[PDB]
Parts: C-alpha cells; sequence; structure tokens
C-alpha cells in the first residue's frame, strides 16, 4: 500500500504527512486551518521524516528511498534541497 | 514483514508502538510499568504516528493506509475517532 | 525498497537514521560534523524509532521487525540491548 511518515511542531500544531505512493512522495500540511498540499514532491518508494523547531524556524529532514538509494531532503526555511546524507 | 511506528512523550516516558500486521493495526503502550495493549485497533497495511503533549493532554495522530486510502485517527483525550485528513 | 526511520534531538541537532536494507538494519549518525556509521547493527526488514532527551541523556528505542516478530532495542547511554517490549 501507500506508505506514510508524519511529524508535528508547536501547539497548534503544524503537522506534515508525507506519502510515498506509486514511486512518488507528496506532502500534506496542517497549520490549524485545513489540510493542503505542500511544496515537497520528489521520487521515492519509502519515506521517513524528523523535524526540530528552534526559535522561529522549523527544520525538516525527509529521507526518500528508491531501491537502495536514500536521498535526504532539507527544509530550513527556504525551500527543499538535497542534504549531505549518504547511506555509507 | 509487520511494519511499526512509534512515538513517546514526557520523561517516564509514555511510549506508543503501532503495528500493522496482516492488514490490522494494533497498539502497544508503555507508561512506565509494563507493556499493555491499547484501545487502538483499526484496519491498515501501513502506519505512521506523531504526537504532541500540551499541558496535561497528549494528542496523537495515527495515519493508517490501505491501498491508496489513508485514514487519520485522532486521540485527544477521549477515544479514537477519524480526523479530517485527506490525501488530496 | 530500503525502509528508513529517523529521529533527532537538541538544537545542533543530533540525527539518527536507521535503514532496513536486505534484512539488516544499520544506523547513520549526524552530530553536527558529518555523517558516520553508528554502533547499531541488527537484523530486521522494518524499523521504527522514537527518542527522548532528558538532561544529558538521550534514550532511543528502535523497533526492528522480521516476519511477525518485533524486537525493541534500547540505547540508554551504554550500548544497545534488547528491551522488554513484546507484540502481545
Ligand atoms: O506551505 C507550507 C510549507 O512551506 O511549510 C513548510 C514545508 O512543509 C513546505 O513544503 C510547505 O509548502
Ligand atoms: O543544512 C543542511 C544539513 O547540513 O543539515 C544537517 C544534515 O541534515 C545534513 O545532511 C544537511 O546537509
Ligand atoms: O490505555 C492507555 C491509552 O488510553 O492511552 C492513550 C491511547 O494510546 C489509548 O489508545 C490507550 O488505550
Ligand atoms: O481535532 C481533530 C483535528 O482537527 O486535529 C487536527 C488535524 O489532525 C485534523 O485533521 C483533525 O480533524
Ligand atoms: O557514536 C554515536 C552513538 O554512540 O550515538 C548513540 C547511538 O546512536 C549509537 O549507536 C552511536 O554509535
Ligand atoms: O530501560 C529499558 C526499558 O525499561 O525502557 C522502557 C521500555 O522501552 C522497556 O521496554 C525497556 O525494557
Amino acid at each position: 500500500s501507500v506508505q506514510t511518515a508524519a511529524t508535528s511542531w508547536g501547539t497548534v500544531p503544524s503537522i506534515r504527512v508525507y506519502t510515498a505512493n506509486n514511486g512518488k512522495i507528496t506532502e500534506r500540511c496542517w497549520d490549524g486551518k485545513g489540510w493542503y498540499t505542500g511544496a515537497f514532491n520528489e521520487p521515492g518508494d519509502n519515506v521517513s521524516v524528523t523535524s526540530w523547531l528552534v526559535g522561529s524556524a522549523i527544520h525538516i529532514r525527509v529521507y526518500a528511498s528508491t531501491g537502495t538509494t536514500t536521498t535526504e531532503w532539507c527544509w530550513d526555511g527556504n525551500g527543499w534541497t538535497k542534504g549531505a546524507y549518504t547511506a555509507t
């Protein structure tokens, strides 16, 4: 089936749910006023996520896997880019 | 194999582990004095979870997926019910 | 594909990413100065993780599943050992 990963922050809260569906990962977002589709859209069959809130900044790391390749995607306030993570 | 998701809160801590096994999701709970089976029991092939502790209240969101359908289940102090989450 | 689980703590942050790949779970670690391979290496087809930071101590629980058997692995400052978790 589709596979999901979820994270949340604050007291509202903000929630992000990532779904790997048919080789594509998309993102659904809740910030207290309805669910909406987020900017994250990248290939993957499996997804995990962690996040940490520091001051006014949310930092999100999404680990997207296809086959034996895992790509880390980073949100640090200014869009998603690939991070330095490697599997070995 | 079976697939799990885990969350924890406080300093004891309380831990919740959700297992998707043969199309059913069940819940195991630790609050510092032994593991026990929790109230959550719903269909699903895949599970993720996030939680946030505010004051004296734990809020838990469990994302249960079967095929391409994901159902959000909500704990806000008074049993589990379906939440407003949709995949699109 | 390979399946991952991730957790993080503090403001650096420290990040741990567990990958179930071909029946084996390994661990990649970030503490602010490069990714490296951690001590955790145990069998499993699926992995989840949760952690909680108390004072100067990180506590990590990794749930490793093979077939219908899930083993909890515990980090409490002194290496990884099996925990009391059972699926029922
Ligand atoms: O629109 C909300 C948003 O900016 O929040 C932070 C990240 O989750 C982004 O992908 C997302 O688009
Ligand atoms: O700022 C991005 C970055 O340094 O954040 C910490 C880790 O997620 C790294 O892999 C990543 O490149
Ligand atoms: O009994 C403990 C319990 O109430 O804790 C909160 C939720 O995890 C419930 O499913 C669970 O039954
Ligand atoms: O109180 C329940 C609720 O509003 O909590 C926030 C989100 O999880 C929503 O999907 C959900 O319906
Ligand atoms: O070397 C860093 C380390 O000790 O951090 C705590 C755990 O993640 C361990 O598996 C890991 O080896
Ligand atoms: O100190 C280890 C332990 O007691 O921690 C809490 C739970 O993870 C238990 O299953 C585990 O045996």
